[PDB]
């Protein structure tokens, strides 16, 4: 398992849990010095329990999707929360058996999805640390459409920070005060897959994509990535979704 404390929590501490959080999928390959995510796990080994504690200290514990870092559930006191799909009814069958009671929550765990039950989209979502704090809180006791807010958060402070260093140094600068994502954060979140698919198909093209991808830079300007010594692949990507799931 890996935790996270709001309570004290600082830049420091936050990216010792997203470090955490990365060594904690399990790898057998690197691909361009870049762990590459299993193309599947069986059983309950497939899914990885974050503790997080929101600023007073109250908990939810959140199954996360070793394989593709998917949040498919969490456990809220003595009740379970799924997203709508089958992939997070399967995870209900590994973990937070002993909940009490299950809810299905309606809607499935996709941004565009989320988006229409929080009635905003990401754009509009301050995030940060004191909103992982709130939306901790806010998980405790369940009301859909806030939860879907606060999923949008959890998930990008979470997961997304995993998987790019770039979205984990924003979530740094924005420990002490939130802020909406950058275009660049909402570029890369929506990119991870292709970013994952021609960083593995470079490894037989000479370290060249087959197909380019179009990305937001940090001055708000589109960029297009087309090999392995872009900044993005050396630097900023840290999980790759395997091409099997993709
Ligand atoms: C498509 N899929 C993607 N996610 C992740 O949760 C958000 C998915 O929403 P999305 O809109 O599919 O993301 P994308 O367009 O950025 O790929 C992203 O972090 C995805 O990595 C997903 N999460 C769940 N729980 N279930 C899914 O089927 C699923
Ligand atoms: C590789 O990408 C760099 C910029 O990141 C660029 O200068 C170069 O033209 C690219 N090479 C090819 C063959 O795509």
């Amino acid at each position: 398992d890996v935790s996270f404390r709001l309570s004290g929590a600082d830049p420091s501490s936050y990216g010792m849990f997203i470090k955490d959080l990365r060594n904690a999928l399990p790898h057998t390959e690197k691909v361009y010095n870049i762990p590459l995510l299993l193309p599947s796990v069986s059983g309950a080994g497939r899914y990885l329990l974050m503790h997080l504690f929101n600023y007073d200290g109250n908990t939810i514990t959140v199954a996360v999707d070793v394989t593709n870092v998917y949040i498919m559930g969490y456990l809220a006191l003595t009740t379970s929360y799924f997203f709508n799909e089958p992939a997070a009814d399967l995870a209900s069958q590994y973990v937070f058996r002993s909940a009490r009671r299950k809810i299905t929550l309606p809607y499935s765990g996709n941004y565009e999805r989320l988006q229409i039950a929080a009635g905003k989209p990401r754009e509009k979502i301050p995030i940060g640390l004191p909103a992982l704090d709130t939306a901790i809180s806010t998980l405790l006791h369940y009301d859909s459409t806030a939860a879907a807010g606060a999923l949008l958060v959890l998930i990008q402070t979470t997961a997304e920070a995993a998987r790019f260093k770039y979205i984990e140094q924003q979530i740094q600068e924005r420990a002490y005060r939130d802020e909406v994502p950058s275009s660049a954060t909402i570029s890369l979140e929506n990119s991870w897959s292709g970013l994952s698919k021609q960083i593995q198909l470079a490894q037989g093209n000479n370290g060249v994509f087959r197909t380019p991808t179009v990305l937001v830079d940090s001055k708000g300007n589109r960029v297009q990535i087309t090999n392995v010594t872009s900044n993005v692949v050396t630097s900023n990507i840290q999980l790759l979704l395997n091409t099997k799931n993709i």
